[PDB]
């Protein structure tokens, strides 16, 4: 059915499906001596399959995402591919699982009900892995399109990881009532003009989802309000505890010109001063 890639193709009686994560179709499962240092040590892994119904279509999706996946490469602050079944089976897609969700939740979870876990150094080097992320992203030629704290994932060891950039429906509210419009950045949504600094745009909204612990951008305003709100040039406020110099990046990514925005590599520069300032 595909060709054989030796650098990629993992033995498939070395992996140990079991729950299912996600809906192609996710499932978590253990695999037998995926790194080469370790050969018969046991890793928790996700694996990306079709349904038992897909069409061949969805057969081409998954191997453009998987080929997407291999010529990116690697970096610690994303999702990594590990390795490939294609050979006498089903295809699956395998990559690295991260134990503690996405940081939406993952922030959300330690609002304090009084002061939290997440003190502000926390949050800053939370942000400098995004930014960090992204800048490998944006130096392999990947645009993400959808960059928003529910597609950060967080590891056991907190490292931050993007996910889901080996690509959306911005209108559809998802189960979890995210409106994806709140994300984009005005080219994007009013003129279907994706690029680097359109992604710039999203990262300040992710921003802000950070130092709110994960709250809703633009609070309590309906899309059809956010539209008026975004041709008149309107910005979010400044958040409670949120300081002037990682408010001041925020309005930086939002500014209207995309030429305006700062670059990721700037971004990282800038929260590593922060970062170094306060710790
Ligand atoms: C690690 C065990 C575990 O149960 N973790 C869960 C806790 O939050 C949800 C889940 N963690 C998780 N970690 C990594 C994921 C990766 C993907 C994913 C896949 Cl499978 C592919 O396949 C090509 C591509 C991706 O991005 C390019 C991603 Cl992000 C995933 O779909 N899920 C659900 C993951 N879940």
């Amino acid at each position: 059915d595909l060709p054989l890639d030796p650098l990629w193709e993992f033995p498939r009686d070395r992996l140990v499906l079991g729950k299912p994560l996600g809906e192609g179709q996710v499932v978590r499962a253990e695999a037998f001596g995926m790194d080469p240092a370790r050969p018969d040590q046991a890793s928790t892994v996700a694996v990306k399959m079709l349904k038992d119904n897909a069409s061949d279509k969805d057969l081409a999706d998954l191997v453009s995402e998987m080929e997407v996946m291999k010529l990116i490469g690697r970096h610690k602050n994303i999702i990594n591919l590990l390795g490939v079944c294609t050979q006498e089976g089903p295809l699956y897609v395998i990559v690295e699982c991260a134990a503690k969700g996405n940081l939406r939740e993952f922030l959300r979870a330690r609002r304090p009900p009084s002061e939290g876990p997440l003190s502000f150094p926390v949050l800053v080097s939370c942000a400098y892995q995004v930014a960090r992320g992204m800048q490998y992203l944006e130096s392999r030629k990947c645009i993400h399109r959808d960059l928003a704290a529910r597609n950060v994932l967080v590891t056991e060891d907190n490292v931050m990881k993007i996910a889901d950039f080996g690509l959306i429906d911005y209108y559809k509210k998802t189960s979890n009532g995210r409106l994806p419009v709140k994300w984009m950045a005005p080219e994007a949504l009013f003129d279907r003009v994706y690029t680097h600094q359109s992604d710039v745009w999203s990262f300040g909204i992710l921003l802000w989802e950070i130092f709110t612990l994960g709250g809703s951008p633009y609070p309590g305003i309906p899309v059809e309000e956010l539209f008026s709100l975004l041709r008149e040039g309107h910005r979010m406020d400044r958040p409670p505890h949120c300081p002037p110099e990682l408010y001041g990046l925020m309005r930086e990514c939002w500014h209207a010109a995309p030429s305006q925005r700062p670059t990721f590599k700037q971004l990282v520069e800038a929260l590593d001063k922060v970062l170094l300032a306060v710790s």
